[PDB]
């Protein structure tokens, strides 16, 4: 017997709740990350969906 499932999803570098996803790369990234991407002309949209912000 053995198990090892990861629950919450946090950036492997920032370790912060991932509330975004980069299309181009097709991977999930955190908020801080976005900055870089959004700067490199990378498409990024919120997972949870639309919010007040
Ligand atoms: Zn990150
Ligand atoms: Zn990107």
């Amino acid at each position: 017997g053995s198990s090892g499932s990861s629950g919450e999803s946090l950036c492997p570098q920032h370790h912060e709740a991932l509330s975004l996803f980069c299309y181009e790369d097709q991977e999930a990234v955190c908020l801080i990350c976005a900055i870089s991407h959004t700067h490199r002309a990378h498409t990024v949209v919120p997972l949870s969906g639309p919010s007040s912000g």
